[PDB]
């Protein structure tokens, strides 16, 4: 009879169901129509529950967990605009790839288009961003369990990457005693309630085959470029390259070590784009490749043939090249497609990047972020990993440093968004346990402020750099148009974040130079907390130091 | 020739085309894909611009001036999440009328599906919230500018409420100079760009009918339900029920000035609920009504006939009644159907509403929010108005006090979503100029933390008391479980306000009686900017106050 507990029998149906699935993480946002679920999940001891009130840091909290761990995280939340505010997170999943299984409470059929306090049209809500959309019935005994599991398992099952949205409609009573409504309807179940699979196993794999005459490509003059992939991936792609004698330009994400740095200055000189027209193939493994010049040099490059591997799908050579896509794990192809031993043919490209490289080591002395973005290195977390925010920050690290090959480094670099940076992080640290470094821009930590609230519980040092330019100066780097970039581009805020740490109990610092900030990274590390290093900069200089950098090296 | 040029020419047209239909203020976040638009915006002398670096804040504030100002407001936004953060407000707008013009910016079809940084697919991504979806083409000089103030002519001509999103592909070269591009292409409007009134004026009404049947319906013993209406509609209704004698059950919504007050009290005792058994008719005008003893109420409730009188469209009956659903401006409708003076059919209901009303003020006493929220008269700026956060305080401010008929109130109450209070608050100030009183709970002054920027441009004195009762403490008042209320629902943050209002240079009191709540306001309503009042409670006080309440009213 009772409505209440057949709602939380189904509900635990569902949350089982994804149990077998390597599903671990789940996170929480407040609500009441959302108590079925909820209180499945909380009576399950299979997960490791999160909870945050932002529903939209609920989203990125949980991509960072996705993104680090590489395992399917769950999220539920409420009925209402507390599903709308999943929709940026759920963007970036579908273009990165982090498995999301978002469960949005409903309404009832009954309760919708009728004036319904907090009831909105939730199926198809997130269009075509989903990589799979179930819109679950109205809860009743009379669809048997094994159909409720086995439209999850198909879900799961055939999920390559992206996010998977179900909706889950409950009529009302929420609560009420668990009197045993649906126990049998359970029990249909039979053992599987003990089992570790999951009901129904459909799991075909999405893979390219092996390239037949990759022995032929292996041997012409070819370019590597590198763009995001794993720590172990960028270990492995730099001694590849290395042994095929090709040019490595390697992102800020590669984690190749970057044999050959400054590429964003390099390729800015003509001696190196005219080298590089010599080249026959391209091999691209991984993607969101960051530097401007490096996009360009790609989006006007005329190898033979474009070839990208990586791990996601679709097309993702904007420039659209005659070449191949290919589907696989980076690793997997490596070894697929082996190296042989060849000469090297660049002979300019070296020895820029050699004096790229010291231009801007002539210029480490300078307090401000173009520096800091230099000399990164020196403040990674040993056995730690870098989260890298958007806009400027991003972009000077690529293009002044050379992060170390095998260094985990992390981002959102698939919608580029500044919405969701500092709860992702929060889920990046979380995920691994690593001791953590994070910089972020100012407007950036303006954005999502209520982070700071999750950044209370952190396993291991989390050093937030907050730098302060006074705004979007990105604006400043591209030929914004004066008159209206302090209020339409830029607009600065005219903020500090002493009173951010302040509120949320944060250790901050604001230091005045070098020696002040390795003191501050000497305490922070100290310690499984977050502390907030506010790093004031003049707002136009970083950008300017890397215009002139570049018209230095263009003229080597 | 040149893109650059064109891409402004084409944005005008539209920028110029909103401009015909009574849009003035526009809503600009920072980005280089919506240069276009922005600039367009920038150099038309028809706009109020307002700037927001946080889009769902920005979406919000679109609300919150759409609001008050009963006009269409427009919004700009780049490529990327940054559209998606619109989602929460553009659902809000759908439900309960704001016209939001949502222009959003995009990459050309090119660059869709191909691995290109911030591009996401945008047409279709709000699915069927908008009540018009403009997908626009690739700008080219080979579709007329005819045609592209027709579609926005067609689309605003005929929105009778909610949002318009319309999607903005520009290719790049986004800047550039100004060349003579595309000026041909606009003077084949001629004169039109002089003229005040649309190239396509498409602008049908949509009405009921009179109720021919009036005469008779109005002599029985009828029931007046009055919603969410303008101040001026509540006067109206109010001087209506009275001559009809017929109770009045009014909302906080209706500033109707609530004649049989604590209705959600005296609704739960029995005597109230029997007398309206007796009710031929029910007649509300407006909708979402508030509190729980009505909306059972209403449910419960078995008329002959069941009206609702609201200038939205679709059902507005969750009940679904057999009845009318008459879609109309409600001053107008109740002078097409006006009142006949007659003798007031109830007994018992006007005792018991007074007698609640003193069981509540016999409890005006002690420093709490159930007090706050009893009293809030007392802090009402002259000639000014009230913005209700969701949560606990609405339905306090609705079962405990007696709001004046004809002082404005608003609210979020269609989603009823905690994301977006502070910032929709900024803009409904911002939309009438007027003193505001803005009140809300400690999760949803954290939601909308960064909001706190906004609110330090303001055009009139802005009160914000921040009810801090350490968590949604209405997870308190539901029948929620007690092992995991903490924890999954009411999830405190352990935090205070103080900081954020210093990190944003506003006016900050925590007052810890009413002797300083009244120094607190004494300052408050004389200088043209933002103050924040923390009132720090007792978790669980409001809950179980209104509980009591309710219990002791029951007996009466
Ligand atoms: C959600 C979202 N909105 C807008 C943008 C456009 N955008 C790119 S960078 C930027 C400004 C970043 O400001 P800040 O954190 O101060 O970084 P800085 O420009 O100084 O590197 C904006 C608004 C975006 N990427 N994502
Ligand atoms: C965007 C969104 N997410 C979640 C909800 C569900 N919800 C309704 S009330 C509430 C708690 C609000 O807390 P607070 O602001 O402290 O007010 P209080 O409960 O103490 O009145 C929540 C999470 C919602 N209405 N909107
Ligand atoms: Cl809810
Ligand atoms: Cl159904
Ligand atoms: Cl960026
Ligand atoms: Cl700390
Ligand atoms: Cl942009
Ligand atoms: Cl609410
Ligand atoms: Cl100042
Ligand atoms: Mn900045
Ligand atoms: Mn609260």
């Amino acid at each position: 009879m009772s409505v209440s507990a057949f709602n939380r029998r189904w509900a635990a149906v569902i949350l089982e169901a994804l149990t077998r699935h390597g599903v671990r993480h789940i996170c929480i946002a407040p609500g009441s129509r959302s108590t079925p679920l909820t209180l499945a999940a909380a009576e399950n001891s299979a997960f490791i529950h999160h909870t945050h009130f932002d529903e939209r840091g609920l989203g990125h909290l949980a991509l960072g967990l996705a993104k680090v761990s590489k395992q399917p995280v769950a999220v539920i939340v409420t009925s209402g605009t507390a599903v709308a505010n999943l929709y940026p997170a759920l963007i970036e999943a579908g273009l990165t790839g982090e498995k999301l299984i978002l469960l949005t409470a409903d309404r009832p059929p009954e309760l919708i288009d009728c004036g319904a306090n907090q009831a909105i049209r939730q199926p198809g809500m997130f269009a075509s961003h989903p990589t799979h959309s179930i819109s679950l019935p109205r809860p009743t005994q009379d669809i048997p369990a094994r159909w409720l599991v086995s439209t999850i398992d198909h879900a799961l099952g055939t999920l390559h990457a992206g996010g998977v949205h179900i909706n889950c409609p409950f009529a009302e009573p929420l609560y009420g005693e668990m009197d045993d409504t649906g126990l049998s309807w359970q029990q249909r179940l039979g053992d599987w309630w003990q089992d570790d699979k999951p009901w129904l196993r459909e799991a075909p794999r999405l893979e390219s085959e092996k390239q037949r005459d990759w022995f032929f490509w292996r041997q012409k003059r070819g370019v590597v470029v590198a763009g995001r992939m794993s720590a172990e991936e960028g270990k492995k792609v730099a001694l590849w390259a290395q042994t095929l004698g090709w040019p490595l330009i390697g992102d800020v994400l590669s984690q190749t070590g970057q044999p050959l740095p400054c590429a964003d200055l390099w390729l800015g000189n003509a001696k190196a784009t005219s080298e590089l027209q010599q080249a026959q193939i391209v091999v691209q493994l991984g993607s969101s490749l960051t530097g401007k010049r490096l996009l360009q040099w790609q989006a006007s490059c005329e190898p033979e043939e474009y070839w990208i591997v990586d791990d996601i799908e679709g097309r993702l050579d904007p420039a659209h090249h005659r070449g191949r896509r290919l589907i696989a794990n980076i690793a997997d192809w490596l070894e697929l497609h082996p190296a042989e031993k060849r000469q090297p043919w660049c002979v300019e490209i070296p020895r820029l990047a050699e004096q790229a490289m010291q231009a801007v080591i002539a210029r480490r002395d300078a307090f401000g972020e173009a520096q800091l973005a230099h000399r990164i290195c020196d403040y990674l977390p040993e056995q730690g990993q870098l989260f890298v925010g958007n806009s400027l920050v991003v972009r000077l690290i690529d293009a002044l440093s050379q992060l170390p090959a095998g260094y985990p480094v992390y981002s959102n670099r698939g919608a580029s968004g500044i919405d969701g940076l500092l709860s992702t992080a929060a889920g990046v640290q979380r995920a691994s346990g690593k001791p953590t470094l994070a910089i972020v821009g100012d407007l950036s930590a303006l954005y999502d402020l209520n982070a700071l609230a999750l950044l209370r519980q952190v396993s291991a040092p989390l050093v937030l750099i907050v730098v302060n330019n006074n705004g979007g100066q990105i604006f400043s780097l591209l030929p914004t148009p004066q008159s209206e970039r302090e209020r339409f581009y830029l607009m600065p805020q005219n903020v500090h974040f002493e009173h951010a740490a302040a509120m949320f109990e944060l250790k901050y610092h604001r230091p005045q130079n070098w020696q002040e900030l390795e003191t501050a990274f000497a305490d922070a590390w100290r310690t499984p907390t977050t502390t907030v290093i506010e790093m004031v900069v003049n707002d136009t200089d970083g950008a300017q130091t890397l215009q002139q950098l570049l018209a230095q090296v263009s003229h080597l």
